């Protein structure tokens, strides 16, 4: 079955043969689209079909599909699934596999970069000290001094379940949140019930703005345990604006490095419930959301108060005008500090040329176009006129639930 | 099978019962959405039964008198005219509450809070292409309301064996001219340049300008089309300027006041009615944001940038956005200033989480296309961003149909 995507600003029409390999399902029916719904142990029985695939796919990859290593391995993998009801990933079938996780990522816009990915392996890691030195690494090398780097670090798989591994960290560098008395957030809101747990467990919190959260480590289904990141390895940037010079007195700044730590790698049936990964920012990520979410650090009216914008209708769109400004801050304090940043124009721009050598050498892309389209300036980009087909492939990076709501507690 | 929608800015939830009764497919399936694809002959008489006791079953539900003998007569009535007829015919009130119906059903329309107050011209009567023109100036002349516009639908003869089609070719009662010219540059319109010269191809005579509204291309009972010129004191148009850039006005910038789709079908019970013109008021980004700058539109970005003297350096300036902006100040403030009908796109979103909130309320949901509710511009700044939505086809319902030149038999 062919399937064709239309961009209807270029007339590029291309054909998707690559969803027939699909496995997972979408969350849609044929009379319900789910397709702006946020939210989406393991048996012998299904772990050696999940691992099969898996080893085809990387074996043809290598150009070895059908060869004897190729055979021996798949019958190295049963055997020890038999044995032990479950198996060990190879070097090279780990680094392949984030990778794959990576370009199967039907949301992520930065997609154009997936095979450029420094794997750091810590399944040899038993201790949440362990952990928070494997971390360490992790940000000294992808901040290089501000010379972004991809990289992602692989805790221990899954094993019964009750032995995981977690952060606990929805991201290795964020604020901290604080609930006040009154009602109103000091710092950032998102993080107000995480803060709340590492001041439970033990860190004694500064209660500023912006306060950099410990990290909260759980190696081998232990209790968490604390950690400050060494200040000298977490990169900030003060945020200013290049005609406004009031801006810098507003107080803003962010860290340079996005590293997502609570999600899950499934790599041929094994599940990596702790495996760190970053990037670099894309402008908007900031600017718009972490600055201007109402549910978030929420700066447009102060920003539009010093702007002296007409701020009483709506229809004058103080709003939009402000947030304009503060994204060209974003960008402008990045590049003057020369810690990577990418705005959306040119994000958007290579995912699109990325997508284009994506159906042409692999018969296809998924993509979230409620994911991929950025959240201000829409149309002006060229993915929102890119009609996109989304379908799950594996190997993928899965959202789990909060360690929080689901450990049980040794004490 | 009970499904939940949370809004993430607020946390409130809603249960969506009504996604039950949809009928229609999406085009998506378990292992593929298609919710970002644009575009994912007549019926037998057993076919249009069924179709016809839904409406009906759902008509006389939403007048408290399910299950009445005056329901159960109209049942047994329409029956026999669609056992006899092969076909059969509307009541008025039917007509209305299907017309407001198909309006309340639209998932990618944001504008529904207004569905109930809706003026249904039953245009049933109509015969010829000349009695299309006039009902049709009669329509935009009662929409427009000399600046206080007002919601409107225009409903001409249904399908009955696909050779006595009516249809209004354009796909606007008003847009503006488009011409290919010399220089392989674009004058006016480029999404109607197609459109524009098969006008000329049947005999119109082009003002060659930017701003040249097309005539109307007229088909009556699947007669070749005929041309009829809107009486421009029926066009009203508004001068684009800024409230606070007056080199803005030097752009020469307008665009008309009648947002009037003309070339979608409307179903109702099973039938089709191919001409259904209708008509309700500008949201401000469809003009400022779609029309003005789209790169397949009259992409004006770069000479608004220009004369604002912005880094056009490379994009991290955000020249473009900057631009986009003003612009869109300068459209809401021009129709504001000569209190013609607009709604901001800020305005427009909050009403329709409202909206959301009554119609999960009183009707069980809400079938919603987020890809199309999400304005254009400012995404993330405007409440629906952070709302979940279900899509799903509800009937009766506003569906596309061919480009008329692309089947009719001349
Ligand atoms: C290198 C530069 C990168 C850029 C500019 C980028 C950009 C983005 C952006 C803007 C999002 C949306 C996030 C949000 O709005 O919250 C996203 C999502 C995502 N990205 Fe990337 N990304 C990059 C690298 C990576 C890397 C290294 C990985 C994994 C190894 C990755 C995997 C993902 C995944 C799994 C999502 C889904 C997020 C979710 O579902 O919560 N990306 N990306
Ligand atoms: C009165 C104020 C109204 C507002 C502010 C409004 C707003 C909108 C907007 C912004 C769109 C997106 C279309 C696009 O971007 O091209 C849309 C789509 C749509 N609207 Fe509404 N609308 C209004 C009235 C109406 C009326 C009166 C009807 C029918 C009687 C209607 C039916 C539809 C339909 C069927 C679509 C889908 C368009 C498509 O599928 O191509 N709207 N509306
Ligand atoms: N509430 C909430 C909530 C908030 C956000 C999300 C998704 C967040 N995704 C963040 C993300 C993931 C990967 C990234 C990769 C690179 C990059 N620059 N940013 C990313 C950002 C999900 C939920 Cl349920
Ligand atoms: N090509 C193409 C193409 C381009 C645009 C569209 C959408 C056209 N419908 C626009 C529309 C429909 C109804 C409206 C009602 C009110 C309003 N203010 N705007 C509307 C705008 C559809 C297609 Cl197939
Ligand atoms: C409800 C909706 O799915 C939700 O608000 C989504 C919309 N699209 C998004 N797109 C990105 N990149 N990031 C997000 O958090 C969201 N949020
Ligand atoms: C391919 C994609 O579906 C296309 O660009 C859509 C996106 N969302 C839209 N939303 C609205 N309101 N109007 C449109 O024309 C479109 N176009
Ligand atoms: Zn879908």
């Amino acid at each position: 079955r062919f399937l064709k995507v239309k961009n209807w600003e270029t007339d590029v029409v291309l054909t998707d043969t690559l969803h027939l390999k699909s496995t997972l399902e979408t969350g849609c029916t044929e009379h319900i689209c789910m397709g702006s719904i946020m939210l989406p142990v393991r048996t012998k029985d299904q772990l050696f079909p999940l691992a099969k695939e898996f080893l085809d796919q990387y074996y043809s990859s290598i150009k070895r599909f059908g060869s004897k290593a190729h055979m021996d391995r798949l019958e190295e993998v049963n055997k020890e699934i038999e044995s032990t009801s479950t198996y060990q990933l190879k070097d090279t079938e780990l680094i392949y596999g984030a990778k794959h996780a990576w370009r199967n990522a039907s949301r992520c816009v930065g997609r154009i970069q997936w095979s450029k990915l420094q794997v750091f392996d810590a399944r040899d890691c038993t201790t949440a000290h362990g952990m928070f030195n494997y971390i360490c690494n992790h940000v000294k090398y992808a901040t290089n001094k501000g010379n972004l780097r991809s990289a992602i670090t692989i805790f221990p798989q899954r094993t019964d379940g009750k032995h995981d591994f977690r952060v606990w960290n929805s991201q290795l560098i964020r604020y901290a949140g604080y609930k006040q008395p009154d009602g109103s957030t000091l710092g950032d809101p998102a993080n107000v019930q995480f803060t709340e747990i590492c001041i439970q467990q033990g860190w004694k919190a500064p209660r500023g703005r912006f306060d950099v959260l410990p990290l909260l480590l759980q190696a081998n289904g232990n209790d968490p345990e604390l950690f400050q990141i060494p200040p000298e390895l977490v990169l900030e940037v003060p945020i200013r604006h290049p005609k406004f010079d009031w801006f810098k007195d507003l107080g803003l700044k962010w860290y340079g490095l996005p590293a997502v730590s609570n999600m899950l790698l499934e790599i041929g049936g094994l599940e990596f419930s702790a495996c760190p990964f970053s990037g670099w920012y894309m402008g908007t990520e900031i600017g718009v959301r972490d600055y201007c979410d109402n549910s978030r650090y929420n700066i447009l009216e102060e920003v539009a108060k010093k702007m002296d914008l007409d701020m009483r209708k709506t229809s004058s769109l103080w709003k939009d005008q402000a947030l304009v400004e503060i994204n060209i801050a974003v960008l402008y304090s990045f590049q003057s500090d020369k810690v990577t940043i990418v705005d959306h124009h040119s994000a958007t721009e290579s995912f699109i040329k990325h997508m284009e050598n994506e159906y042409r050498c692999r018969g296809g892309c998924p993509a979230d176009w409620v994911w991929i389209v950025p959240p201000m300036s829409g149309s002006i980009t060229p993915v929102f006129h890119q009609e996109m087909l989304n379908y799950r492939l594996t190997p993928s990076f899965e959202y789990q639930p909060d360690p929080w709501n689901t450990h049980v507690w040794k004490g």
